[PDB]
């Protein structure tokens, strides 16, 4: 009757971002969501 | 009767976003949604 | 009956947001939200 | 009926930033949200 | 019928921040907000 | 009778380099060699 | 009969280097080797 | 006859390094060797 | 006949060296080597 | 016929070094070698 692991609210909030992004070499990411929920029992 | 891993709500919120990318090798990414949910029983 | 790992509020707001990222090398990333909830039992 | 690990709430608030970001090397981060909520039992 | 860990309120405001950073190495972070919960039972 | 932009000698040396790489989300690059040279006159 | 910019010896060496590199988002880069010679006249 | 910007030797070195890396967010750079050689007349 | 900008003897040597790195955000960087040259004339 | 900036020995030695690092935000950094010769003439 238990619960282990709970995520239900998370907020990443922009407005009227305006950029520029120029490197050499590496990898741009805009946006990034992700979940890696390893659960082992 | 358990519940182990679980997730809910997640946000990731822009608007507006006017952007120039430019890079000399890598990769551009622009969105990111990604699971990689390793549940070993 | 019970609740191990609970998250349930957690805010990112900017406003406006205008800028330029130039490195050489290394990569950009502009929005973060990542989970890795690795709950073991 | 217990509960172990809760967060509710947390702000992180700007407004109006204009910025310039100019590294050699390393990797430019703008927002940052993130979970590592590893909870053994 | 017990709460171990508790965060609730916690605030960070800044208003009409413009800036320039240039380093030469390292990563540059304009955001910050992360929680390493680490229950162990 | 000028030379504005030359470069002529710089080293990258590993050895016996065993990795391994997981990411949820971006891109992994493992070499990097790349020349930008915005010469304008 | 001038020159405005050179470079000549830069060395980087390692050496039987094992590793494990573990993001969750952002982007894995192992070697760098990048020149931006932005040389205007 | 003359030299503006000149660069001969720069020594970066390291021996059996073994490691492990785990960021939550964020990217990672294993090397870095980098030039951004702005020379303007 | 002048030379402006010489740099010629840079030392950083590490042994043996074994560490681990596990940060919740921001970016990790094993080596650096970075030369940003602004000569203006 | 003159020299106005030279740069010639710096040491820096480590030797047998283990470490662990563990922040919450921020970026790790191991090694630092950087150089920004701002010559303005």
């Amino acid at each position: 009757k238990t619960k282990e692991g709970v995520v239900h609210g998370v907020a990443t909030v922009a407005e009227k971002t305006k950029e520029q992004v120029t490197n050499v070499g590496g990898a741009v990411v805009t946006g990034v969501t992700a979940v890696a929920q390893k659960t082992v029992e």
